[PDB]
């Protein structure tokens, strides 16, 4: 069993490599040991979880900008 | 400047980088030499156009699939 600390320094990793399939499991893995964590670790889990997602939502937004281009060469192209 | 050629090089270059942009820009200097060209180098340039489009088809499509698994990962975060 890894411990909290562990999967929540491998979720980072997770998220700076971009590598969201790794980070879904390691959350389901993650989502076990919530249900026996003191209030105040939880509060910070959970704070830290609202920057982790504003991280992904801007990788998000880039790969949207990413595809627009594509569909500009796709009708240059054509 | 450059012609049809050398644009046709950098343009397969763009795509392998995955340089969009220099992409778009090659693909429009071109279309200034597209209306003296020969017939048999306008086909040529429409054949291996097809194979382009695959190529950044394939890539727009795996674009998705990573905002696929992302959309999941905040569903997952969101609880
Ligand atoms: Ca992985």
């Amino acid at each position: 069993g890894m411990n909290i600390d562990e999967i929540e320094r491998k979720i980072d990793e997770a998220i700076e490599k971009e590598d969201y399939e790794t980070l879904l499991s390691l959350l389901n893995k993650r989502k076990e040991l919530m249900e026996g964590l003191p209030k105040d670790k939880l509060s910070e889990i959970l704070e830290k979880d609202r920057k982790r997602l504003e991280i992904i939502e801007k990788r998000k937004t880039a790969l949207f900008q990413e595809i627009n281009v594509i569909r500009e060469a796709r009708s240059s192209l054509q």
